[PDB]
């Protein structure tokens, strides 16, 4: 993929190497030790083209007064995010898999894996190892956590600073290439978590490159505000998007935190990077979903026949959150928006997407959301667990251990027969009950701005004891146990997990395509029990999920009886029960 930052070949012998830089009168190129000056283009650009330069040759931007810095648009780091870039070949990797051209968006089954702790090595090849595993199990989209290097070698992802750079902990280039050429042969798409809202606290050099990257007001909870309105900005973040998934042949990204990507362009940066990615790529599906806390629709319209012009589904963290209410009791900061009767948010989020709508949230005060039932349900994304719902908590408690084992085995169910994706955390599958902490590994006064700016989120639960997240132990603990993987209780999930996605590919993913809006029904609710519908073209679908301490009768439910959990009673469902139908 060409692009107006960083280093590339413009010939087969001739490497371009680009920079903007408005807070510098002048820059030079340091190239395998020996430093050369750049050109400075106008407006704020530098370049230098480099004859003979070979793949693999280190170098940094030397700045006027003598800092030395990353390529920000760095394709790889030598070793930390602070050292030497190398040049690229964006043809050393040979792909195999080259006649893959992807899936239907409808028989997505997503699963959120975090490099670092996905395996005991933590690289992208040691997960090539597990992915016969999982494309036995039934997942179809793997979504990898943000790659970008970041400070340190263990992380989340949400701290990175070289955007277009997969971070060397990892692996390199072609080691990521491999590991989603080897997907594809398993029958895998491939889509990758991406931050275009802020960067990171290490490692980013743009502030003393070009003090106008960022705006003067404008600032995100997690850093400074992106000033997407300046060209030189819009290119390194809309060709982002547009690197990764022509250059790693990937099937689509998911954009972290839509909703704090602010921009008063005529055309918002969100809108065009969609618009760009559907001109650009066309010989395979692109999925491209996002999380947004507004409960807007307006960025996932659908043509006539289907087609997704612009996003194809939106994260809907209500369907979690009603859940996580109603399974477990907590009503805390944002769960509170569902303390009132979370059956009937979850009756509603199954049956319409979103429970919120337009309601006032209690947690802000304000309207939030709109209408949402003319959405297909494969507009929205749901889950029971993710890397946020998960990690977000001081103890990074998994809802098995929250909600226990027979509850999270109705939910899951529940999850995987209804009509919207579903994501699948790593390590669901098989019932693991290790924590997913917060993690970093930063040194100084940052490491210590880190660990107390965690301990202070958990400060009005004093008592609580926040496991310090640049130690080495607490990114150990969130290592999956593979062991138990592989033990006689992980196979009961295991089996159980297998056959759910059997079942839904077998007869819930038919019916989706056709399904041009949300075509849901509450039937009732009760405290602890839901019942909905949904009549599509192919058939009615109809799930009741009863997590009280007593049995409740049913409404009718027609058609033949899809899954049953324990057992199927009839005109009832027993406690700590579901059951899914199907009328065609
Ligand atoms: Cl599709
Ligand atoms: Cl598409
Ligand atoms: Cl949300
Ligand atoms: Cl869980
Ligand atoms: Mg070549
Ligand atoms: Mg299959
Ligand atoms: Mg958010
Ligand atoms: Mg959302
Ligand atoms: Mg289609
Ligand atoms: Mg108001």
């Amino acid at each position: 993929f060409c692009k107006s930052w960083g280093a590339e070949y413009i010939a087969a012998d001739v490497v371009r190497f680009r920079l903007w830089a408005t807070g510098q009168q002048k820059v030079m190129l340091r190239l395998a030790g020996k430093d050369q000056e750049m050109q400075a283009n106008g407006d704020g650009w530098f370049t230098l083209d480099v004859a003979g330069v070979t793949p693999g040759t280190e170098y940094n931007f030397v700045l006027s007064d003598g800092m030395v810095v990353p390529d920000p648009a760095s394709r790889a780091q030598k070793t930390d995010v602070n050292g030497p870039s190398y040049v690229v070949d964006p043809g050393s990797y040979t792909w195999r898999n080259t006649g893959w051209k992807g899936s239907r968006w409808e028989q997505a089954v997503v699963y959120e894996m975090h490099t670092g702790t996905f395996t005991p090595e933590g690289t992208f090849r040691a997960a090539i190892a597990k992915l016969p595993y999982l494309a036995e199990l039934g997942v179809t989209v793997i979504e990898v956590m943000p790659v970008a290097q970041f400070g340190g070698e263990r992380g989340w992802g949400y701290d990175g600073v070289l955007l277009y750079a997969p971070h060397s902990a990892y692996g390199t280039p072609d080691d990521f290439k491999a590991f989603i050429d080897a997907a594809h042969g398993y029958g895998l798409s491939v889509v990758l978590d991406i931050v275009l809202n802020h960067f990171g606290p290490e490692g980013n050099y743009l502030p003393l490159l070009a003090p106008a990257f960022f705006h003067k007001e404008r600032m995100t909870p997690w850093g400074n505000g992106i000033a997407y309105d300046v060209d030189a900005v819009r290119r390194y973040i809309i060709e982002a998007p547009l690197y990764w998934l022509t250059e790693y042949h990937l099937d689509g990204l998911r954009f972290d935190a839509i909703d704090q990507i602010e921009d008063s362009s005529a055309r918002h940066v969100l809108v065009e990077i969609a618009q760009r990615i559907r001109e650009d790529i066309t010989d395979r599906p692109i999925h491209l979903t996002t999380e947004d806390s507004r409960n807007i629709i307006s960025l996932h319209p659908r043509d006539q026949d289907g087609n997704a012009p612009l996003f194809t589904a939106e994260w809907n963290d209500d369907f979690h959150n009603a859940v996580h209410v109603f399974a477990t009791g907590e009503t805390q900061a944002y769960y509170n928006d569902f303390a009132d009767a979370p059956e009937k948010h979850l009756a509603r989020a199954l049956a319409e997407g979103f429970a919120y709508q337009g309601e006032i949230s209690p947690q802000t005060g304000e309207p939030r959301g709109v209408k949402s039932t003319g959405q297909p349900p494969v507009a929205f994304v749901d889950f029971i667990q993710n890397h946020d719902q998960v990690g977000n908590r001081a103890q990074g408690d998994r809802l098995i251990t929250l909600a226990g084992a027979e509850r999270t085995k109705v939910l899951l169910a529940t999850l995987l027969l209804s009509p919207h994706i579903p994501l699948l955390f790593m390590g669901e599958e098989y019932g693991e009950s290790r924590p997913f902490l917060f993690f970093t590994d930063f040194h100084g006064d940052l490491a210590r701005a880190v660990r107390e700016g965690r301990a202070k989120e958990f400060a009005d639960h004093a008592g609580e004891n926040v496991p310090d997240p640049n130690a080495p132990e607490t990114f150990q603990r969130s290592k999956l146990n593979w062991k138990q993987q592989h033990s006689e209780e992980g196979k009961a999930w295991l089996a159980f997990t297998r056959e759910l996605l059997l079942l839904r590919q077998k007869h819930i993913v038919p019916l989706l395509s056709a399904a041009r809006e949300s075509s849901g029904t509450v039937l009732q609710t009760a405290p602890g029990f839901i019942a909905v519908s949904w009549r599509f073209p192919g058939g009615t679908l109809s799930l009741a999920l009863n997590i009280s301490a007593t049995t409740v009768l049913l409404p009718d439910l027609p058609g033949k009886t899809l899954f049953a959990w324990p057992n199927e009673s009839t005109g009832s469902l027993s406690q700590h029960s579901l059951i899914v139908r199907l009328a065609q």
